[PDB]
């Protein structure tokens, strides 16, 4: 149902908010002010001009709100009556798909998934071994498989002396930002295409469910772990997503010189033909201008392949039986698999990419060992030093898995240069 | 006449655009992926988390958004035709502010107004004092008053092989980019907010003229020097930056240690008094947070206040009487001053803040005589080299005029990085 879908529901309202009666550009506009999306100006890609996450997140924000505002329109013109009474626009969806889109990276660790696998490394065979026995499966689960999606779901609405529910965005720009709704258990459990993460911590399972509940999500576990469906708007934000890894990290590559100029035109000339100009393409003189000039082609169509694939299994989507991506049923998924592993084998396996990832590694076990000895003994004068280093902000009396997702959560969204920083403070540099 | 400042008409089109009939959105979306605007993500904001000119770039265009659909809201209501025939919405006057507010600081060389004046004075007292007799007296002038309005202006509209009208924006958002419409001369006729400084060079007059025709804006120069009447959504765009660079240099002065954290209060008070939620402001702990939560509050007061203010003078704006600014028609002009004179004396007279312009100032002055000693003698071995390093892009047949102002448009728009490293190079370091 549509309708419980696009709620303008937020954390600690009591009366209904109905469209005919704040509005989803808030959402957008309170996550571009908010410090966590600020700080991603200062949070890199892990690539050796080159995107940073700030602009990822734009690029992405851009081309989700372009697929959005299409398929709003498309619905409302299959569906008159979300409209005619309820008064939703297709800026509606755009906005929605927009917000989702931008705040996609807000939760990730640094150095990519070698972050995440440090993280999850370090309560696995390291240091965080020790916490196993004092807390429960799924609580121990999320600490060892930790994922940004969650973390992003935690500091878009994490509860703060004075602010309550955070950011406080819409319920249905949370439902399009969640891709995988399910618990931390059991670890993909099917080969559904929502069924291979999660997307919400321990701590944020009731506010979750509050906002599943609101949404009308449906309930696809039968089980005591709870998991839904995903929002129809996630397909639209993971589309979007997918279109900017692919074609802006082969642009990126092509721009680096890792990648020769020779693999553009190999590689786009299925994307692009249609609606190629030959005469513009040969008379720029620039291989950035050249590539820039197909990127933004093959953005162009597979937005419109996106859209067409999304009106083609509305109802599926709708119903839960869909159990794979948007881009999975492309007609240009032999062009997007060469793409994705020549970018794979030029750019993420690259030395510098690799050597970053090695860096990581160490910083991130390092801060994470130093912030759980300085948790366990809080009486010494170096764990003092450190807390006061780490974590000045406020102090509280909380359990043990919620000092510990506090740890990650604090690590996860550190800046690159605070990290460092810290990480040489600590090693006596 | 609001239908024709509502063009849609765009570089190069030959057929008529109707609003019933590629949407402003669209300028948005390429300013987003565009180059120039990406290559902000590397530019500083001479100040000592700390904001670079693309996050402040993206709080105006978000700013600006809010002010342009209100203002298209209540001028709806107020022209019904606009909407019932022209088929316009509020929408739309949103996207062209925020495609406007985004791309004001895309032109601006580094250093903030220091670099502005080293280029000025590198062809007053410097080296590029021997073009004076070899140029005319308006390409003169506009060598020597140098502003980033009008190198952003060339920026957004600039022809090259391939590429025609640049990022060919609609001429709505070219008139609402265009803050002061007129020559480089004379200089400063009168006290007229529009007559400050000008916006555009004597290679884009044509371009701007046929815009201005398009746009239909009022002829206010009976001489043979062209000055039109600024575009009624520029006072917007301009409003929304004023309102960023006082709220926001306040909160980073605030953040960065330069400001104590009771003038936040001490000047905020007037203006957050009629909406400020108490219990919340002394629940908050961290300082930054108080500041956000200030800071939302006063744009939102101030952006209500210029709505209303523009709304108030709508037909004298239209007309062409107006002569300053929304922001100076404030009831918080008081406080508004205060801010602004409490962030010059803490912020920009700062140790840090002087250091950096006259780095710059060095570094801007090398790299222009470097460009200058290159094009007079592009004969000797070391010029070559200058040439390649600096402008190996490509060459053509080119007028000296021509040639000195693409000289600053390229020396303007490099990264921080860039000139550094360039800078560095050429001192042999
Ligand atoms: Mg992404
Ligand atoms: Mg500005």
């Amino acid at each position: 149902n549509w309708e419980h879908l696009l709620s303008l529901k937020r954390q600690g309202d009591t009366a209904k908010r109905l469209r005919i009666e704040l509005g989803f550009e808030v959402d957008y506009d309170r996550i571009i002010f908010s410090a966590p999306f600020r700080s991603l100006q200062d949070k890199t890609q892990v690539i050796p001009f080159v995107h940073t996450r700030l602009t990822h997140s734009l690029e992405v924000s851009v081309v989700g709100r372009s697929l959005g505002r299409m398929v709003g329109k498309k619905l409302l013109e299959k569906y008159p009556h979300l409209e005619q009474v309820y008064g939703y626009k297709f800026n509606d969806f755009g906005a929605i798909v927009a917000a989702a889109a931008l705040a996609h990276d807000i939760g990730n660790p640094p150095f990519g998934h070698s972050g995440e696998k440090a993280i999850g490394e370090f309560f696995k065979n390291g240091y965080g071994k020790r916490y196993k026995d004092s807390l429960t499966a799924k609580e121990y689960q999320d600490l060892i498989k930790f994922e940004g999606n969650a973390n992003g779901f935690k500091v878009l609405s994490q509860s703060k002396p004075g602010a309550q529910g955070g950011l406080r965005l819409s319920y249905a720009t949370l439902g399009a930002f969640m891709k995988y709704p399910k618990e931390s258990l059991p670890h993909k459990p099917s080969d559904h295409i929502a069924d291979k993460k999660y997307g919400f911590f321990q701590s944020e399972r009731a506010l979750f469910e509050d906002v599943a509940q609101e949404l009308g999500l449906l309930k696809r576990s039968t089980t005591d772990d709870v998991s839904w469906s995903r929002h129809p708007l996630a397909y639209l934000v993971e589309a979007a997503d997918d279109i900017c890894y692919t074609i802006i990290d082969f642009e990126d590559g092509i721009n680096l010189g890792l990648i020769p100029e020779e693999y553009a035109l190999e590689y786009m000339v299925k994307l692009v033909g249609q609606t190629i100009d030959r005469n513009k393409y040969n008379a720029l003189q620039e291989t950035s201008d050249r590539v820039s000039y197909l990127r933004a082609l093959a953005i162009g169509t597979l937005i419109n392949e996106s859209v067409d694939t999304f009106m083609k299994y509305e109802e599926e989507i709708l119903a839960g039986t869909f159990d794979q991506s948007l881009i999975d049923k492309s007609n240009y998924q032999a062009q997007i698999t060469d793409i994705i592993n020549l970018s794979i084998e030029r750019i993420y396996n690259s030395r510098e990419v690799i050597e970053k990832e090695i860096a990581g590694y160490e910083i991130l076990s390092t801060l994470l060992e130093a912030r759980c000895r300085a948790l366990d003994n809080n009486d010494t004068h170096y764990n003092q030093l450190i807390q006061q280093l780490l974590a000045p902000n406020d102090h509280s009396e909380k359990s043990l898995y919620e000092n510990l997702i506090q740890i990650c959560a604090e690590v996860s969204t550190m800046t690159d240069g605070k990290a460092l920083r810290n990480y040489k403070k600590i090693k006596g540099l």
